[PDB]
């Protein structure tokens, strides 16, 4: 099989195995969210006549899930089995001897219902209006025990039988009907939340990415897989341009999470970043002097003194992209070809002596990315600089000046821009909470036409507990 998408997400069986340690927390929440209506009636009891009854204020007093197991059913669903969910309900039994009025006043007995259940939830994943929706219509319950215990162990003779016959049955059906409904709601609440957080991560101000599905998610016995548009949105405008082709053969099934990114995404990124006016840098006096030092060169050297030079607190440097950067995914790395305008101004007392140069050039950099210790790291594999139009805006100019300014662009400009770049993406991910998760041995892999993120993750316990508590 083959798929049309700009971005692809693959969650494998090892990821589901780690997430299965939290299934009980979700199932517990489902029981805790359900609304059990009162069970009332009036039947003629053996030798007693009409007895009007009611099981009121049914609340859970104890819950315990023994173990859960998850299985991927190819082309069908995600099958979760929950064994031995020990439930204890409490409430009030209220009755009256309608016909046998001689038997005294109406009663109110506090009871406990001790039940053991085995569950089977088979969740189907579908594309609903761009987003993944979850539907579990195959939700099953198997009861191991369903015992009533009344305060003081009271028994007139009609209670146990009315509970064994009649009541037992309806209660089993009320429970399944509520529990399954709640599992489906919590399940969709999670899906919705995960997708909202994923869309938040892939956005900054007027820039966002359209992660709308291209088809229903894929279920194999090895993995779960979802295919996304990946079209960039700018100021609430997007274009439904034909999608690249994804091959499920390109991805593995060993790591917990595999992310596929077409190079069109990086191209579409560069376009919006350029148009939003983000691709510019400006350095003033002190900041400019600090940058030169930061790149292993002492400020009070001779070289500096002749040109940077007149007044260090008055020196200006501006870099802006002339046109949109051309990004390409290669086996060797991410290759970025950017047409830049570097402007240098070193004002002197008399505006004649000031050195004013404008370097209009094309810089090609081959980058390699890394993530570790909750930071993004960009390293330079190779580069090429071709000056298109170097210009001097004063009589204060020579070839040695042009060389010092050009060496500055190469030896300081390239490492600093990459340094600032890594900081920005690190801040974005941090602010969007990517650092909250424990990302284990991640690998950024560049290939011809695409990039690949392969990772194992440590699911953070308390954050789910927090989210689960935050419902109504
Ligand atoms: C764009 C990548 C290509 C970069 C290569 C460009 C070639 C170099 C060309 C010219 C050099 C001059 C400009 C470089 C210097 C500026 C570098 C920089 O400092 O910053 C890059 C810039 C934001 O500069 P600024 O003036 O707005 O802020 C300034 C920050 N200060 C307030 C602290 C001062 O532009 C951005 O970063 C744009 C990125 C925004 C991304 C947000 C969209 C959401 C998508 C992904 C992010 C989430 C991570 C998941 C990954 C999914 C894969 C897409
Ligand atoms: C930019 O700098 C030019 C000179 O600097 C250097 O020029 C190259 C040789 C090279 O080393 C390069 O790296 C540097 O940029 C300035 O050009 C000079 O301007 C002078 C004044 O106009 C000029 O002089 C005389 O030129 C003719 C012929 O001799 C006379 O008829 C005239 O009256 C001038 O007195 C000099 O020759 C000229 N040099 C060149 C190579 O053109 C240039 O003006 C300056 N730009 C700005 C905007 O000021
Ligand atoms: C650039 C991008 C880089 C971002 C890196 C972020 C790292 C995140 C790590 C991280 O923790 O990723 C996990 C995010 C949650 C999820 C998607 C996942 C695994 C399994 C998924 C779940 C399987 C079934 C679940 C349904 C709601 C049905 C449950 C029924 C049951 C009876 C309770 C479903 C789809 C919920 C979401 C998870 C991976
Ligand atoms: C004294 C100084 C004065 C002189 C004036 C200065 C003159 C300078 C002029 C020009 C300099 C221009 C040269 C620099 C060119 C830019 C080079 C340059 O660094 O370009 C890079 C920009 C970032 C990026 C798009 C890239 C490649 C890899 C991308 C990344 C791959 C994965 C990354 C995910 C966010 C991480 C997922 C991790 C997961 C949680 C496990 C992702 C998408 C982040 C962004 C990069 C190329
Ligand atoms: C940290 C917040 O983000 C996330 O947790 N993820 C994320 C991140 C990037 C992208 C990507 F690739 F498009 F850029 C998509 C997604 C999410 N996602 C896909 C997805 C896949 C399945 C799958 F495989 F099982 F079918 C199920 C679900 C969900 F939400 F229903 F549970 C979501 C997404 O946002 O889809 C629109 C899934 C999730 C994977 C860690
Ligand atoms: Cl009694």
């Amino acid at each position: 099989t083959s798929h049309e998408a700009g971005i692809v997400c693959r969650i494998t069986k090892p990821a589901l195995l780690v997430l299965n340690h939290e299934t009980a927390k979700v199932i517990q929440t489902a029981f805790q969210r359900a609304s059990y209506p009162d069970i009332t009636g009036e039947k003629a009891m053996m030798l007693l006549g009409q007895v009007k009854y009611g099981l009121h204020n049914i609340q859970i007093s104890h819950l315990s899930i023994a173990s859960s197991q998850v299985e991927l059913v190819e082309a069908k669903s995600i099958d979760v089995s929950i064994q031995d969910v020990s439930v204890v309900f409490k409430g009030t039994l209220k009755y009256g001897y309608t016909t046998a009025w001689w038997l005294g006043i109406d009663q109110s007995i506090d009871f406990e219902i001790d039940s053991a259940i085995d569950l089977q939830i088979n969740t189907q994943l579908t594309a609903d209006s761009g987003r993944v929706r979850t539907d579990a219509p195959d939700c099953y319950l198997s009861f191991h025990k369903l015992l009533l215990h009344l305060q003081g162990e009271r028994e007139p003779g009609w209670i146990k039988q009315l509970f064994t016959n009649f009541i037992s049955f309806t209660l089993k059906l009320v429970l399944k009907g509520q529990i399954c409904k709640e599992i489906n709601v919590i399940s969709n609440i999670m899906a919705d939340f995960v997708q909202t957080r994923a869309a938040s991560i892939l956005s900054d101000g007027d820039i966002g990415v359209d992660i709308s599905l291209t088809g229903d998610p894929v279920i194999t016995a090895s993995y779960l897989e979802s295919h996304h548009k990946g079209h960039f949105i700018y100021k609430d405008v997007s274009e439904d341009l034909p999608l690249p082709t994804f091959s499920p053969t390109l991805l593995g099934d060993s790591r917990m999470l595999y992310f596929w990114f077409s190079e069109r995404v990086f191209h579409s990124l560069a376009k919006v970043a350029f148009q939003d006016g983000r691709l510019m840098l400006s350095l003033m006096g002190d900041e400019f002097k600090a940058v030169l030092e930061t790149w292993g060169f002492n400020t009070n050297q001779e070289i500096f003194q002749e040109v940077v030079g007149g007044f260090p607190s008055q020196a200006q440097v501006t870099v802006h992209c002339l046109k949109m950067p051309k990004i390409s995914c290669q086996n060797k790395g991410v290759v970025v070809d950017s047409s830049v305008m570097v402007k240098f101004l070193f004002p002197r007392p008399d505006q004649q002596h000031s050195v004013a140069y404008t370097f209009e050039e094309d810089i090609v950099t081959t980058v390699q990315a890394s993530y570790s210790k909750k930071k993004l790291f960009l390293s330079l594999l190779d580069f090429q600089i071709t000056p298109k139009t170097v210009s001097n805006l004063t009589e204060s100019s020579s070839e040695s000046i042009q060389s010092f300014l050009q060496s500055m662009i190469t030896a300081v400009g390239i490492p600093e821009v990459m340094s600032r770049l890594e900081v920005v993406f690190t801040a974005l991910m941090n602010s969007k909470g990517v650092s909250l998760f424990d990302i284990i041995n991640p690998e950024i892999i560049t290939r011809d036409g695409f990039l690949l993120l392969q990772m194992d993750f440590g699911f953070p316990e308390h954050l789910l507990v927090d989210f689960l508590q935050s419902l109504s």
